[PDB]
């Protein structure tokens, strides 16, 4: 099965990467070494709706999970609809241990309606 998530640690300052998956890497051109102990909020741009990047804020604030549609940018500046699902990951104590995102990548919702 081919999969796109990236881990962060929010137990890390700025909530870095620790591991991305190769499908992850294909999607972005970017290569592991120089995404390893970032934030994924490089994936952004000029196009990138600030309401949605929000939700996600709140979200992550929240510790929820939270799915949304948005616009983000291949390491060569190509423009691609990005389903980013968010889900906390909690451990024996129920205490936040990793934050895990899921990249579908596709217009799936038309932008006329997503825009409303
Ligand atoms: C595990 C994880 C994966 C994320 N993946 C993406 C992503 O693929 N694309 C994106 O635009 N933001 C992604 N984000 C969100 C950004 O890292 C960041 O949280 C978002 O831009 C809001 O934070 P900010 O307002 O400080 O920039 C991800 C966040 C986490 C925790």
């Amino acid at each position: 099965m081919e999969k796109n998530f990236v881990i962060s640690d929010p137990r890390l300052p700025d909530n870095p990467i620790i591991f991305a998956s190769d499908s992850f890497l294909e999607l972005t051109e970017y290569s592991r070494e120089e995404i390893l102990g970032r934030n994924c909020r490089f994936l952004q741009g000029p196009e990138t709706d600030q309401a949605t990047v929000q939700k996600i804020r709140d979200a992550i604030r929240d510790q929820r999970e939270i799915t949304v549609q948005l616009i983000n940018y291949t390491k060569s500046g190509k423009k691609f609809w990005n389903l980013f699902h968010l889900q906390p990951m909690r451990d024996q104590k129920g205490e936040l241990q990793y934050f895990i995102g899921v990249q579908l990548d596709g217009e799936f919702i038309p932008n006329p309606l997503l825009g409303l």
